């Protein structure tokens, strides 16, 4: 079920995240976190022009194999 996407960071770089169709944004963040240092709650995340909120899911956003999701610094 596992599928890869990415994250453009703040660098301009992107970071691969292995993750699951229904997966929280808070597991997002939080692998966000593991890699960039960044707390969750500083972390604001975008796709194809939607604001992805916690508490919502991947799939609440049609997020496929292979989305890039772009990083915004609070």
């Amino acid at each position: 079920n596992a599928m890869q996407i990415f994250v453009k960071t703040l660098t301009g770089k992107t970071i691969t995240l292995e993750v699951e169709p229904n997966d929280s944004i808070d597991a997002i963040k939080a692998k966000i976190q593991e890699k960039e240092g960044i707390p969750p709650d500083q972390q604001r995340l975008i796709f194809a022009g939607k604001q992805l909120e916690e508490g919502k899911t991947l799939s609440d956003y049609n997020i496929q194999k292979e989305s890039t999701l772009h990083l915004v610094l609070r």
